[PDB]
């Protein structure tokens, strides 16, 4: 993290000196701080704010969360390495990637939902669907190192589980058909416009083709595709 | 309705004491009010506003609509009950009212549909655009929807100018009821129909009563009532 | 153009008198201007502004682009004719059509991407994805006479090429599967709603890709691809 943070500063410092119309915002958002945690809260606050919710209130809200849970910072960094490897600049991904931003703002919403602040967690969950166009129910359990390519259009149900190092592309739907939502193994690649329905199990290292409609379980390391989807 | 309105005010009261940050907003929107019609209008006007349209201008507009049409109030309650009785995530009445893109969009549409029949079409499209921006629901003002409609995860939905949606229909996210130029060219949905996520239904075809259309399906033919349509291209089951 | 603008000013002066809820906004946007570029620049600036980017700044940016490049003004009028022909009243298409407004904002980002103002280009690119719900990489080459119908949900890759007179619909994905790796769409093609096209494959002139289709192979001119996976018809 400490080095990753060192990158973003240098990388945001270049974009500042070369593009003056983004200089101010880059300073306040990134260059004026001394920690990724503070710089990520400052951003998420300004992005998710509304009449109902001040920007300052949310800056405070995400800052406490990040400073109260070490796993979150461990995730935010892991989700940032996942992009720079799998996908951009480190700083662009910080300030421009809806998939990254929303994943992080979800963990806070997940936290709030565990700490019995459900009315606020659903409110924050509503902003996320409005701004980042990502629709993950707060109760959903997601891992770290998650990549959301062009996250516009994503829907994750209430009782779904997303393992680590999963790549979920645009327009993916993990929904029902109780515990009625899919469980995604570590290192799964889900294709664009894919819909996976019902409490089923996608195996580790598996891959799901674009436009697929998976109803049945998908064994690890296997590739499933089609409408309906069968094992290749 | 007075029960639903009474249930909303109660749940809102519980949330205002459990979370201070949402207190003031819940008061002004729900608690400080005496009816559902006024609380809905107050809320729509705040989510569908811009520099083009003031929040206060819209407040009056929806408020004049609901007060000049009993059917509009009936549709909102019927829609409220249908998210409590039907929705997977099992929402309380207040959370559907405030946080649900679908239900909220549907009530903004009914007014837009009203400004179209009342020959205020340049306004009916201005308000149609806002609904698309904010709620991510693209229904033409000339489209006919019933009441008791469900809209899970609203974002993505598109409904055509000539389409017809009956009562108690469940439309899921990313569904398209669109064409295949002039005339009846969009689908007619019967009552009780469930339309799966992502599914696209094209043309002046009729999805009969109680039928079901699975996710990611591409329906191009008529679907006989009380049956199930599925696949690309969709087949009857 | 000199007429299509004359027709916009006509339709706009009409709605301005038939709905005073929009009267000041129409005057400010359209009727107080003497060019299509200025009104388009004005509008696109208010539609895309945020805390990062002032509306009066983006109004300066769009104005200086259309004024520097005559092929922008043409591509705008082309896109306008296309929607009027294929889909609006001209005024309505100018002010409320997400697909149109996206295109004309994208080309400006594309210019910045060539003129090496790539941080600004991607900034402007990221607003266009918010406001207009169209995700086109500034690197993507698009022609003119382009129609995005209910433009929500469109994703266009970095090495995609979209030819003249193409109709791209609801929920289309022109994506991948470094280097050239995205679709190349010929002139006159109609892409269906929900369709996903993947790879450095070519869609020939005047072809047709059905709705919800998944395209992985090339598609020969003047033929129709359909289904999942897509078969020629
Ligand atoms: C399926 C995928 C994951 C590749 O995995 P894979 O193991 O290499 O799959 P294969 O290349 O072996 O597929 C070969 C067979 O599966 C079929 N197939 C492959 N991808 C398919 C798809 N997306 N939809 C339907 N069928 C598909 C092929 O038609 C072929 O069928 P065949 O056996 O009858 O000849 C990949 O092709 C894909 O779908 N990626 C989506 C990524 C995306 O959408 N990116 C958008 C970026 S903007
Ligand atoms: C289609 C649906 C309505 C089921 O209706 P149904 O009458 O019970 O049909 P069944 O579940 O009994 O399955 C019947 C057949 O159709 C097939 N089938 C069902 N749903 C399918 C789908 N979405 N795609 C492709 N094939 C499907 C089944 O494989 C089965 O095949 P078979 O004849 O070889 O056995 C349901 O599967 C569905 O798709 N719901 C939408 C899910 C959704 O949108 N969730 C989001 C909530 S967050
Ligand atoms: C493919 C399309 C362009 C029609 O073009 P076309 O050249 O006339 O193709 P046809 O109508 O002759 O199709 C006939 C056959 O292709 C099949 N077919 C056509 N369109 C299909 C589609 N979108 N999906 C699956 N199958 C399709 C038909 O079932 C039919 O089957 P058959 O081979 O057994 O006879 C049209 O169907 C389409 O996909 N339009 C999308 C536009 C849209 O989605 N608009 C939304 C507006 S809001």
């Amino acid at each position: 993290e400490g080095w990753v943070w060192g990158q973003i500063k240098a990388e945001a410092r270049r974009d500042a000196e070369s593009e003056p119309a983004l200089a101010s915002y880059l300073y306040s958002t990134i260059l004026s701080h001394s920690s990724l945690e503070r710089s990520l809260s400052f951003h998420l606050g300004n992005k998710l704010c509304s009449s109902t919710l001040l920007s300052t209130l949310l800056y405070d809200l995400f800052l406490n969360a990040f400073s109260s849970d070490p796993s979150l910072r461990s995730a935010a960094v892991a989700d940032l390495r996942a992009a720079r490897e799998r996908d951009v600049s480190y700083s662009h991904c910080l300030l421009n990637y809806k998939g990254f931003l929303a994943c992080q703002a979800h963990r806070v919403a997940h936290l709030l939902w565990r700490q019995s602040r459900r009315p606020l967690a659903l409110a924050l969950h509503s902003r996320i669907a409005n701004v980042f166009a990502v629709d993950i129910h707060p109760a959903a359990r997601i891992g770290k190192g998650i990549l959301f390519d062009h996250a516009t259009g994503v829907v994750v149900g209430e009782t779904a589980v997303i393992g680590n190092n999963v790549s979920i592309l645009h327009h993916v739907t993990l929904g029902g058909t109780g515990d009625r939502h899919p469980k995604i193994g570590d290192g799964v690649l889900i294709g664009a416009g894919a819909t996976i329905l019902g409490n089923i199990k996608i195996g580790e290292g598996a891959k799901v083709g674009a436009g697929s409609v998976v109803l049945i379980d998908v064994p690890p390391r296997t590739t499933a595709v089609g409408n309906p989807a069968r094992l290749v």
